[PDB]
C-alpha cells in the first residue's frame, strides 16, 4: 500500500540504526500498553463506583492499543529485510508490506473512548451529556476517516494528502473546542486540587493529540528535498506517534484516575 515507509524502504532503504531504532520504539509502545492494561485493571478498586467506567474505558483502550501496536510492530520488522551488498534494509517483495491500517484502526476505536471516558469523572454544568458525547463521537470518527482517506495520497498526490489533512484538522479543531468546554465545566464546584489535575489534563490532551497531525506531516516539514523527507522522517514520525500514544492513552488515563480519587474525597 503506497505509503512513505514503503517509498523510502523501496528506494533509499533503511540504515541498520533507523530500522533497529524504529523497531524498538514500536515494541516499547505495545509493551507500555500492556503494563498500562495491568495497572488500570489492578487499580480499578481505588476509585468510587461512580467513576469506574473511566477506568474500564482505559483498560479497553489498553487492550485495543496493545493488540494493534503489537501487530504494527511485527508488520514493521516483517516488511523490510537486510541486503548484504548495500548493507541496508529494503522493502521485501516476499513480505506483506508496511500497513498504516493497524494504527488508523486503533485511532478509530480509541479516539471515541478516550473522549467519552472523561464524561464519567467530571460533571458538566450547563451542557448535556448526550450532546457532548455525540459531538465527540461524530467529529472523532470523521477526523480519523478523513485522515485515513488522505494517507492514501501521501506519496501519490501530496496536494490531496494535505487537503484531506486539513479537513481532518477542522474536525480535530471541533473536538478541542468541546473538550475545552467539558474541562471548564468540570472545574466548577470541585476542590482546587481537582481543578489542578483538570488543568494538567487539558495541557496533556492539547499537546499529546497535536503530536499526531505533527507526525502525520513529519516527512514534509522540511519540504520535498528536506532532511526529514527520508528514513529520518520515518524515524521521527514513529517516535512521535509512540510518544503521543503513551501520553494520550496511558498518562491521560492515569490523570483521570487521580482526578476521580480527589472527587471521592
Ligand atoms: C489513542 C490515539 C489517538 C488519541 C489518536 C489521535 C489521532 C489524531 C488526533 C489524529 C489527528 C489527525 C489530524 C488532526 C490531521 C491529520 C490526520 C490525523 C488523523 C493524524
Ligand atoms: C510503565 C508505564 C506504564 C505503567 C502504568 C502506569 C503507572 C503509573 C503510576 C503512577 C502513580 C500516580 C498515581
Ligand atoms: C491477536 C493479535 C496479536 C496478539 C498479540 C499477542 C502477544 C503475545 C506475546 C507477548
Ligand atoms: C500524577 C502524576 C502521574 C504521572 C503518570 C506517569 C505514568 C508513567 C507513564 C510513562 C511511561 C514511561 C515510558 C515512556
Amino acid at each position: 500500500n503506497a505509503n512513505f515507509e514503503n517509498f523510502i524502504g523501496a528506494t533509499e532503504g533503511f540504515s541498520e540504526i533507523a530500522y533497529q531504532f524504529t523497531s524498538h520504539i514500536l515494541t516499547l509502545g505495545y509493551a507500555v500498553m500492556l503494563a498500562g492494561l495491568l495497572y488500570f485493571i489492578l487499580t480499578i478498586k481505588n476509585v468510587d463506583k461512580k467513576f469506574q467506567m473511566s477506568n474500564i474505558l482505559s483498560a479497553v483502550v489498553m487492550v485495543s492499543a496493545f493488540l494493534l501496536l503489537y501487530a504494527q510492530a511485527q508488520n514493521w520488522t516483517s516488511s523490510f529485510t537486510f541486503n548484504e551488498e548495500v548493507g541496508r534494509y529494503f522493502l521485501d517483495p516476499s513480505g506483506d508490506l508496511f500497513n498504516n491500517g493497524y494504527r488508523y484502526l486503533n485511532w478509530l476505536i480509541d479516539v471515541p473512548m478516550l473522549l467519552f471516558q472523561i464524561l464519567f469523572v467530571v460533571s458538566l454544568t450547563t451542557s448535556k451529556f448526550s450532546s457532548v458525547r455525540n459531538q465527540f463521537w461524530f467529529s472523532g470518527a470523521m477526523m480519523i476517516i478523513t485522515g485515513y482517506i488522505g494517507q492514501f495520497y501521501e506519496v501519490s498526490n501530496l496536494t490531496a494528502f494535505l487537503v484531506w489533512g486539513a479537513i481532518s484538522s477542522a474536525f480535530f479543531f471541533h473536538i478541542l473546542w468541546v473538550m475545552k468546554k467539558v474541562i471548564n465545566e468540570g472545574k466548577e464546584g470541585i476542590s482546587p486540587a481537582g481543578q489542578k489535575i483538570l488543568s494538567n489534563i487539558w495541557i496533556l490532551f492539547l499537546i499529546s493529540w497535536t503530536l499526531y497531525p505533527g507526525a502525520y506531516l513529519m516527512p514534509y516539514l522540511t519540504g520535498v528535498d528536506g532532511f526529514l523527507y527520508s528514513e529520518d522522517g520515518v524515524m521521527a514520525r514513529q517516535l512521535v506517534y509512540t510518544i503521543a500514544d503513551v501520553s494520550s492513552k496511558v498518562i491521560y488515563g492515569v490523570l483521570l484516575g487521580n482526578l476521580a480519587i480527589t472527587l471521592s474525597k
